[PDB]
């Protein structure tokens, strides 16, 4: 159904048991290396610190990081690529006690240990080379 | 004035003396590393070979390459960054006899020797994290 603005910004609160669910499509073929980025920010401003940075280079790699007092921290790299060329994906990011868990099409694909408590998050931005049909923050 | 679709695709022919002129703005602050990409393709299809690949990571670096029979060739990297944080840019790509010349805000900033004759180009795509107000192909 209806496309959401990209870049997509939504104010958010997270704690243990929160899930962020995203349904979108790469804009172009994996040969051309479209990106997806999801950032969990400490403020509504885009220049704010990032508790959780998730960046897919489709068909190549994922990197995850934090940006603390303006400075990028230790990059975590994954060559895990469950995303399918030309396909709609469903991404969900679960806040566990110790980490974020990233599910791609219902499959556990990436984890990232909390560097800052998730209660620090005030904003989620989803951006780069995707169309977006679904954004939802939810709780169990 | 009016924003052009991004990704932006236009059919094109190039030869010595052709210029491609682009006016756009990064979507977000340089702290967040927005990209710009301009690709000179051999066909209208996005998966086609790339005679000239120009990719800016704003505030960080530029890479240039070609993609020949589906395969990326020798990357050329430049740490030259004449683009200004939060500012509209004017990019023009001149086809010289031996190379493309890339002007940023009227300033010679990047060159790339022809690997394939520019007459091979049938399509120009401008994409990633920019808004676009101006796209023109012209000749002297
Ligand atoms: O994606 C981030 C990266 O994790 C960090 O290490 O460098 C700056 C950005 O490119
Ligand atoms: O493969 C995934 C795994 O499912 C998850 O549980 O941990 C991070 C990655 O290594
Ligand atoms: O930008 C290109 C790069 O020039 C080439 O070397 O690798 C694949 C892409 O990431
Ligand atoms: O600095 C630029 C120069 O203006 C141009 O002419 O060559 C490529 C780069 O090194």
């Amino acid at each position: 159904m209806s496309l959401l603005p990209v870049p997509y910004t939504e104010a958010a609160s997270l704690s243990t048991g929160s899930t962020v669910t995203i349904k979108g499509r790469p804009l172009v073929c994996f040969l051309n290396e479209p990106y997806l980025q999801v950032d969990f920010h400490t403020e509504m401003k885009e220049e704010s610190d990032i508790v959780f940075h998730f960046q897919v280079c489709f068909g190549r790699r994922v990197v995850m990081n934090s940006r603390e007092y303006g400075a990028w921290k230790q990059q975590v790299e994954s060559k895990n690529m469950p995303f399918q060329d030309g396909q709609e994906f469903e991404l969900s990011i679960s806040v566990l006690p110790d980490k974020y868990q990233v599910m791609v099409n219902g499959q556990s694909s990436y984890t990232f240990d909390h560097r800052i408590k998730p209660e620090a998050v005030k904003m989620v931005q989803v951006w780069r080379d995707i169309s977006l049909t679904k954004f939802n923050v939810s709780y169990l």
